[PDB]
């Protein structure tokens, strides 16, 4: 499963995830479309999802 | 503190660091100019420098404390 | 200490040298057990060691 | 070169390998003359060689 | 110069050095942390490293020049 | 014979040995009681005794 989708699963919605991270919903869409969450947002997603997804899942090329 | 410079000095030269990472010297020079190594190269740098620099020193905006 | 040994000291560890060459640590260990590095790795060793360990020291039979 | 020979190269000498295994140098020499190491020494050889010389290479009849 | 690190690198890893001396890895890590191998292990280290380090390098306060 | 006792034989007294080494008489007693001269004092004892006892006699586990 895609790591972003896991994060959406945990937050319950695109708007809730976006608000949780302080980013635009368009950002989350762009991340899903490009197949890349920004490296600098990985810890924040690991945090807001309470560990449902971790950094190495989001960006194995970085972590 | 300039983590990129510590890394260059650990290997001994920009050439040696570039070689150790499989990149062009110009890439290292660019990272240094902009003060930012690519996130996906931080572990590699930590490894080739034998831990003389660590990921959090290279990209504190990416790695945890 | 032989050429491999000093290449390792230069990089600081087997881990660091393996990473610098794009090989597994186990490959370095195998080279040490054989007593020599593959010819095809010598150029890269010379580069990543900042010239401290040169091709002709690694493989005199190849590089003279 | 066989497994014993490369274990010796890895450690650097018969002295160094004997010391690393807690055996007399004469024991190493005896193993070489027999053509194989005792099964009970294979785990330690694998360890002290940093994995370069593994049990199954030393004693295929035991370790496969 | 760090004689303990030269010894670790000669064997290839802390595990291999520990094995060669019949000690726990934690012992090697402790020696390194405190910058001092036990006097009674110096000859053993000199032997297992095939002389890549010698007793006087390990414990200059114990061995002669 | 005990190596420390040989050293005392050579220096002539506990105080002379202690002074020769720059240590407390209590140190020499402790060394005798514990059955261990400090490794870092072996060369000094070999020196002050002019070779009457040598390092390998004092600490065969070290030398
Ligand atoms: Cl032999
Ligand atoms: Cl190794």
């Amino acid at each position: 499963m895609n790591a972003i989708d896991i994060a959406i699963n945990k937050l319950g919605s695109v708007s809730a995830l976006a608000a949780s991270l302080g980013v635009r919903q368009s950002a989350i869409s762009n991340w899903r479309a490009r197949g890349r969450v920004p490296a600098e947002r990985c810890i924040d997603i690991e945090r807001v999802t309470n560990g449902a997804v971790i950094c190495r899942e989001l960006r194995p090329d970085v972590f």
